[PDB]
DNA sequence: CGTGCTGACGTCAGCACGACG
DNA sequence: GTGCTGACGTCAGCACGACG
């Protein structure tokens, strides 16, 4: 019926990165924001045309760090970012380390089983980068027994409830979408975590059935890159 | 002189709880906000009047945990801070637990030292109740070799640009230096917001005071034991 | 009865380039 | 390389009611 039953909590999870697949990027910058169901579920419907974007739930566990990478960032990266390995290590912001993994044990063990990472383009993106980066290091994943989906295919999924053109499904495009407003804190890991939890939260009902449906464990998921 | 050396990370801190000192208080809800000096020096200057409230630097690390206490809030803490140990549990929050300190050892762990928290009334409520939530707790205090200061003192301090009896209340400093209300009242990562905001005002002048009077918290006694 | 139309489904070659930083 | 899409082959379902 549900492979592995009904996730207890979501993990909105957003990283930003030294460039893109091609070139065996690093992680500068990471962001969780973690929402139990019930959050989810008391999210709100209260909409009109368009409907106000929905607020955040008063409980949330949080997470933000910047990651001085081992390689410069692309020009472009950089621009987009704002970041730049210079100025994290200027900063004294350390590597993706044990230590770092250590960190990410204990916020994930704080969230109640079962438990599933959402983040957009994930599959093709941020859920591979991660699992390369976590390879690398000597402790065991703390992403073990985490489940994982891609909010691309959920919201796609979910917009069908209405055939115009075929349109985009960028973070962005989807946000103005749905509220016709432009999102904010554009690429920054929290900004665009946020952005992603009000997508989520546009009809919440709808994508935990989703989620529930297609949520895969994240130790499936094969690394970006190797060594 | 200058006791610790100068201070390479701020991490402003805010917590939330079941009630006030005279009630034996737990902790509900704690938000963590690791500043590197660089980047509050980086912060641009303030000028005209009132001046814009400063926007937060690019680079920060950010801990927000929500956290259910052993006992109820009271009903006047639930109304301020929107939070209850019923909402709480529901929704699978855990204890302040031995798990709970190296998740925070971690934390500071990443950042550069010496580093000094900051708390709006430190001194008195946030130090002392996370000093007696820690000694509950099997491990070593995950805040052995990090300083700490209260804010209410070094604004005291840096309202001496003016020469002359005003209220340090969070709020009311915000609405002095700015001139607008705070936005997310007693929620912890509002008033941590709204804390960072007050020490971008001068962010030279803070990290001068901060330098000079930053303290080992292991020094801190607990609130009750 | 067979014959032969239709609509549903799974497959695959061909095509336009998304969507992450 | 990915990820839509339309063309094609296949198959199950359905309509015929013919005659002495
Ligand atoms: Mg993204
Ligand atoms: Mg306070």
């Amino acid at each position: 019926t549900l492979p592995h039953g009904h996730m207890q909590t979501l993990i909105f999870l957003n990283l930003e990165a030294t460039g893109l697949p091609s070139s065996r990027p690093e992680v500068t910058e990471l962001c969780l924001l973690a929402v139990h169901r019930r959050a989810l579920e008391n999210t709100s419907i209260s909409q009109g045309h368009p409907p106000p974007v929905p607020r955040p739930p008063r409980v949330v566990d949080k997470l933000s760090l910047c990651i001085a990478p081992g390689k410069a960032c692309s020009p472009g990266a950089s621009e987009i970012t704002g970041l730049s390995k210079a100025e994290l290590e200027v900063q004294g912001r350390q590597r993706f380390d044990d230590n770092l993994a250590i960190l990410l044990r204990a916020f994930l063990q704080r969230q109640p089983q079962p438990c599933c990472l959402v983040a957009h383009n994930g599959d093709r993106y941020d859920f591979p980068l991660l699992q390369t980066e976590l390879a690398r290091l000597s402790t065991p994943s703390p992403l073990d027994g985490t489940f994982c989906v891609d909010s691309i295919a959920a919201l796609k999924a979910l917009e069908q409830a209405s055939n115009g053109s075929r349109k985009s499904y960028s973070l962005g495009s989807i946000y103005t979408r749905l509220y016709w407003q432009a999102p904010t804190d554009s690429h920054t890991a929290e900004g665009d975590v946020l952005t992603l939890l009000s997508i989520c939260q546009w009809k919440p009902q709808a994508l935990l059935q989703w989620v529930d449906e297609h949520a895969r464990p994240f130790s499936t998921v094969k690394p970006m890159y190797g060594t």
